[PDB]
DNA sequence: CCAGCGGCAGC
DNA sequence: GCTGCGCGCTGG
């Protein structure tokens, strides 16, 4: 299953191949504009390229990267725990994991698995993409 | 110069 | 079903 590319160019479209990276991106976008968040996301993924590395990170280091985005303490701790649960819990949907709610779960179910027809997003950008998918389906 | 704004956990 | 977390951005 490969989610098709869209005219909205959501970052999920280029990260769906790695569920952990896609979900980290959704966390970076919590109450944070993509214009601010996504540049720092590339910085985060360089210093921490996988759940295995991020699980062992000092949350203070992560916080330093997140500082100018806001919500730098909460989310730094969330990212570490989420990355640990991502590899230790035997989840089917990432909503089961700490730090992922409906928005991250809707993203996973549209981009990482072929479940977009079962999804009813409430995020604006997800809705743009999902509405376009129902249109151009066939 | 100023204030409104861009998910999720926990209780 | 309510609150805290939070910065730089942006328009006026």
């Amino acid at each position: 299953w490969t989610p098709p590319r869209s005219p909205f160019n959501l970052v999920q479209e280029t990260l769906f191949h790695d569920p952990w990276k896609l979900l980290i991106a959704t966390i970076f976008l919590n109450r944070t504009s993509g214009k601010m968040a996504i540049p720092v996301l590339w910085k985060f993924l360089e210093k921490y390229p996988s759940a295995e590395v991020a699980r062992t990170a000092d949350w203070r280091d992560v916080s330093e990267l997140l500082k100018p985005l806001g919500l730098y303490d909460l989310r730094a701790k969330t990212i570490v725990k989420f990355s640990d649960e991502y590899l230790t819990k035997q989840w089917k949907y990432p909503i089961e994991l700490h730090g992922i709610g409906k928005y991250g779960n809707d993203s996973y179910r549209i981009f990482c698995v072929n479940e977009w027809k079962q999804v009813h997003p409430e995020d604006h950008k997800l809705n743009k993409y999902h509405d376009w998918l129902w249109e151009n389906h066939e």
